[PDB]
């Protein structure tokens, strides 16, 4: 009697035990969902990481920049879940921006090839995954992507923020297409989460000024949040993704749910 | 094993079997919640209506314009739920705007006394109820109010839209106060629902032009909604309110969840 | 050859030489506009203040809560400007919230009578003035109101923020009515301005905590603003109001122009 | 005594006499501005078109996808305006999306190479131009870009809408950089304009369904606009761009001004 009992859900984006997708996968399994996982490039690493999940789940390779991986994806998922079975859910928890597009590298100094790669992975791939998976999704189904509120510019995030603005726009169009299948498409805008990369950035991996700026942003976020914000805890974000994967928000689509402690609703 | 098992929830706003609050109360009970209901003025009528709910629930009188009703409310709820017990949820499903403030009566012709009454009932009362109930709410608790997207002006709704804009602002402040109790505060922005009053308006109860305009708005809403919009079905709205009353959106506060078929995310 | 040469403009809201309306009136006159001023209650004081403006301007009494003042307003303006002449512009620079609705007084402790008075003056009066003045405005005309961005809740501002949210909604409806006259209606959302009342608040006139909170908000505003924000200088705000009164934004209506140093477009 | 007397302004984006940039250039010249024009690929055509402007203006080649054109741009402008002189204004009126990214071609069928080209030209180039031109702009200067409101998804526009969402995000970051030079950066969100390409689209150049959908969008736009919307008249848009190029909106940056007849503020 979990929130997601009997649901078949694809979860992309696990790389480490601190990935937001690891926690989404863990909570979905705690809630009775049967998962299919997708991983990029380091499959041996991802398998060892996913071995820590409450239940076993088939892992499929998916490089979103690879058209062959996308073209074979639905067939590979069908084989993993069994012929005649379809997905009820899809989680996009994929994001990347080359170092030139984030941090202390001046915003104007990011070459377009780098920005384009980041936009391909972080925004266009949300449409790529929906195109590949909608033909194998059941009516009442749900597609969820991870967002970081890009409504206002912020230091260091730079082109990653531009990619999120593009992602929010993509989500509204994916919802139009997904609707033809009786499927919802939404994003969860999370507050900052101390993933391995976020800790490294605050530690100065992308320059001192950028680290200092992200640390101030994190502190301000918890201060603004009426219920507080714990950057070390991805569970509230994972629960929110599961809320969207469930039958409990059936009239919400092309939309954004903020799992940010309410920080975006307050100025100070 | 319902979504709201063991939760004690107050639900205001039932007047007819077509009230959005009736459906919120029905779904909350189907999901294991123990309810306390509040009713305005016509208690005998409300009791006969609520007798149709899946389970028995104490009904308390609450006129939000009456300071004595508000001052005695927490004590009356405690008596109904038993000393030592507190509420986990509160539903505000209250709205009113005198006839001069809605319909064919020109927007400029609404006297302030009428607008002020409508704003008192539809917006200020969200803060009034939170003030009365927060001292008897448990941490992890949830306050939910009903909204109708007032981001853009629309024909006929007139001062009711102004009252909703004020309500959205009130919600952000209530979240600040509710946070001190470990309580969330959010609104559900519903698409148009064919309540008794909505059917009467489309039928011309507030003038021909206003009826024609609201009918066009309803049609456009379903056309824009990527998953469609059924104005005759309050169930998707009721489910969304229950999603907010549950433990599944724990990092969302001072916010608005749109249960509108995704219509507000599309232009055409 | 001023920006507003030959335009007849009504300007309300002058009380001191630090009123935003004093600077709007000064810049409009520097730009060739012929003004009619309205004042509340302290006409002798207002006249002595307005004697400092670059040019002489008739001053009319206007209490926005007084229906007789509103009913006689168009006739009184016509007498001041001459029969056969109409206004090209109207400036609403009126705002009030009783002490219980702002500052350290808890948000929940503001009685409705106080909130309603504040909403009457700060929001409903924008519609009251447009109703009175549209019959004496020329096509191509412009109505401008003063806003303080209420999209996110903030400390101390409390019910004044709720009143601004209501004002933004009122503006969108006033635009619908004003359009029938070929008239535009818009708000200027200013950054914080050190008026006499703002200085008194920071100084602790409405409690220590509220003063400290508003001082932090002011500092954050200049820090966020990509071009900086000088709270001691109302000139950039006055220039923006004149931009809206001019023929230079002819396709903008029911809208909000932010004269806030760009602070609302940045998170940090 | 024009609005832009003595200002040196670069205007990009003229291709035909129906280009929005042609009208921006015409109004800026009527208002006393001294222009430098940039053109893409068809310089002989652009020169013959620009010969119709009120005054002579040097024309420089600028392909925004060409790093050499961008690297030599400031030097070429300085040569055209004279050593010791700098620009007061910059107009970005550049947009492109390959046919696969707009129209009847399904949203999912646009290959990334096409989307990336469109995003390069329509969004990234706003940052490219600011990087090249800020070192030759005077304090008090203004950068203006052309936007088409992408807040909600719409039929046919597809990836062009995604590119506009990315552009709005880019604008907020450009404002941060431009602020260091005492320069403002803003976008004008225009209503639909019957350029040669728009007429061809409505005529079915990108498929019947797309043409029909854009025609419905145009009709709805004028219906919603409280002051109406004339798609055959770029003058109100050109005037708005000049308002931003002037000294009259000195505290507005990282922002969006809507020259859309107020259509985006109304639902119906
Ligand atoms: N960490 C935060 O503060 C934060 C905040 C809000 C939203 N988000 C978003 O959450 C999502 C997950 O990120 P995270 O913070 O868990 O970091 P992460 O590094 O753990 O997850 C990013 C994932 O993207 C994958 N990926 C990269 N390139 C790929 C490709 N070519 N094909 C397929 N997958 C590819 C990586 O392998 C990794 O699994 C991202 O969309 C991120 O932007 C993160
Ligand atoms: N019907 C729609 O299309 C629609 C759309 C979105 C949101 N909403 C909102 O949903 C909520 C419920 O409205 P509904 O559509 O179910 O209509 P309804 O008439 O069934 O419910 C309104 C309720 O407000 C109560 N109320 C009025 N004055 C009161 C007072 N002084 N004290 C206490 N309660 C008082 C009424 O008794 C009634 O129970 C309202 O906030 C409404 O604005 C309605
Ligand atoms: N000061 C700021 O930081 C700030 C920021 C943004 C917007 N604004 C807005 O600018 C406008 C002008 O305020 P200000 O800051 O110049 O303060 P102010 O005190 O100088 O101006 C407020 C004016 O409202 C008038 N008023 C009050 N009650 C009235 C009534 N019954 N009838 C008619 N007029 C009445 C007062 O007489 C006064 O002239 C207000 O709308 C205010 O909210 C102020
Ligand atoms: N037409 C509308 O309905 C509408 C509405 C709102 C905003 N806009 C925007 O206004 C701007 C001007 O477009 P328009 O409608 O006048 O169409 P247009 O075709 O007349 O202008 C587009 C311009 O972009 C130029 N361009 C394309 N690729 C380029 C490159 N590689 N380098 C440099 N310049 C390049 C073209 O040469 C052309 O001059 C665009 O940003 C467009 O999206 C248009
Ligand atoms: C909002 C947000 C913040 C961070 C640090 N990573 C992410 S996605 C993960 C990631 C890592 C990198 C990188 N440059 O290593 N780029 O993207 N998204
Ligand atoms: C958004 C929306 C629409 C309607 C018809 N009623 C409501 S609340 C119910 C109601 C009824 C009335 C009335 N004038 O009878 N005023 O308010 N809210
Ligand atoms: C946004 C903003 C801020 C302030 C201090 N005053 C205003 S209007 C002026 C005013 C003064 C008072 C008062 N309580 O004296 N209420 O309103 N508006
Ligand atoms: C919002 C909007 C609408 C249109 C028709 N063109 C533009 S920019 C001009 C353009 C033309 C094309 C094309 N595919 O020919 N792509 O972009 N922008
Ligand atoms: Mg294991
Ligand atoms: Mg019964
Ligand atoms: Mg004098
Ligand atoms: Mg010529």
């Amino acid at each position: 009697t979990g929130l997601l009992d009997g649901k078949r859900i694809l979860v992309s984006g696990i790389i480490t035990d601190s990935s937001i997708a690891f926690h989404i996968a863990r909570v979905a399994q705690e809630q009775g969902a049967q998962l299919v996982l997708t991983g990029f490039d380091r499959l041996r690493l991802i398998q060892r990481i996913t071995d820590r999940l409450p239940a076993k789940a088939p892992l499929l390779e998916l490089d979103v920049q690879n058209e062959e991986h996308l073209a074979s994806l639905a067939g590979r998922v069908t084989e993993a879940i069994g012929a005649g079975n379809k997905l009820d859910g899809v989680v996009h928890s994929i994001g990347f921006m080359p170092q030139t597009g984030m941090g202390i590298n001046p915003f104007f100094d990011a070459p377009y090839a780098d920005v384009s790669k980041g936009i391909h992975i972080s925004a266009y791939s949300y449409a790529s995954m929906a195109k590949a998976l909608l033909p194998i999704m059941n009516p009442g189904g749900s597609i969820v992507g991870m967002d970081f509120d890009p409504s206002r510019a912020m230091p260091a995030y730079n082109w990653m923020t531009v990619a999120k603005s593009a992602l929010e726009s993509v989500n509204r169009f994916v919802a139009r297409e997904a609707g033809k299948y009786g499927v919802r498409s939404n994003l969860v805008a999370a507050g900052p989460i101390r993933t391995l990369a976020m800790s490294a950035i605050v530690g100065g991996a992308l320059g001192e000024e950028a680290g200092a700026q992200i640390q101030l942003l994190e502190e301000g976020w918890d201060q603004r949040a009426p219920i507080g914000w714990n950057m070390k805890d991805a569970t509230p974000v994972a629960k929110t993704v599961c809320a969207l994967l469930s039958d409990w928000l059936p009239a919400t689509t092309g939309d954004i749910i903020y799992a940010d402690g309410g920080a975006h609703t307050q100025l100070l």
